[PDB]
């Protein structure tokens, strides 16, 4: 309020609105995101008995040095809506916008940012949070350090390991269990959701746009993707959950292996 200095609006939705600023304290570049009371389903609670969205939550839950999940520095209750301060690394671009500029990913690239999205999952899955929104749009790409954060837990849960039955995160990107019974679990409904992105990355867009090709599952590949790299998208998009990968099994999957740091991957790729 006086603690925070408002920028340009940066972008709104389904998970309110998003303000870039600067903490006037030490000048640190911060995100502000406003989320309206009355749109928010979750709630959770504080180890102290205040009411807070559940996203609040969750976002405390992976907060850490860690770079590859964005960083809740601060949270604020108004009459009809929470502000959230969210970490902003700068020059920021989202990895949607990235893929409209550049078209379908070299693999080597691919690779890179998919190595660090399961890094970023498997945090966010060790500390008891499931995202249920992986997509590209809520990726964002740090251009000097190659660095790729998580973003928007807006629709995620706490981790469980028995079955969901609610989902409110993107539908071309939710799992054949879900579009047919309204069920899943959620490392294997992360899982599917990961084998779109890295369709999305190395084809340019994402393989299925309606419900009935979510259910059949067949995958035809519009560029030029090498064997390993198809054989691991397929893996991924298995229609029975319990035949997808593990984390450990696709970061152990050939294509996977001689991953760039972030930094080189910025060398080579976006500098
Ligand atoms: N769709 C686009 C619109 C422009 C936007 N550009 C920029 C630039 N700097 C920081 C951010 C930025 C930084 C942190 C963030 O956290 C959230 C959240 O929901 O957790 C959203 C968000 C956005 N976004 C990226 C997303």
């Amino acid at each position: 309020e006086s603690q925070y200095q408002v920028g340009p609006l940066l972008g709104s939705g389904g998970f309110g609105s998003v303000y870039s600023g600067i903490r006037v304290s030490d000048n640190l570049p911060v995100a502000i995101k406003h989320v309206e009371k009355d749109r928010i389903s979750d709630w959770g609670e504080l180890p102290n008995g205040t009411r807070v969205p559940m996203e609040v939550v969750l976002l405390k839950k992976v907060s850490s040095g860690f770079s590859g999940v964005i960083r809740l520095l601060d949270w604020f209750e108004r009459p009809d809506s929470f502000v959230l301060i969210l970490e902003r690394p700068e020059p920021v671009q989202d990895l949607f916008d990235f893929i409209t500029e550049r078209g379908a990913l070299q693999e080597e690239l691919a690779r890179s940012f998919f190595w660090q999205v399961l890094e970023a999952v498997r945090h966010c899955h060790n500390c008891g949070v499931l995202h249920r929104d992986i997509k590209d749009e809520n990726i964002l790409i740090d251009l000097n350090r190659g660095e790729l954060k998580l973003i928007d837990f807006g629709s995620g849960a706490l981790l469980k390991d028995t079955v969901y039955t609610d989902f409110d995160g993107t539908r071309v990107y939710s799992p054949p269990e879900w579009i047919r019974y309204h069920r899943y679990h959620g490392r294997s409904a992360a899982v599917w959701s990961l084998g779109i992105l890295l369709y999305d990355m190395v084809c340019g867009d994402i393989p299925f746009e309606h419900d009935e090709e979510i259910i059949r599952g067949q995958v035809f590949f519009r560029q030029r993707v090498s064997s390993e790299c198809q054989h691991l998208i397929r893996w991924c998009l298995a229609l029975r959950p319990s035949d997808r990968p593990t984390f450990e099994e696709i970061q152990n999957h050939p294509w996977m292996q001689d991953v760039l740091l972030p930094q080189e991957t910025a060398e080579i790729h976006l500098h």
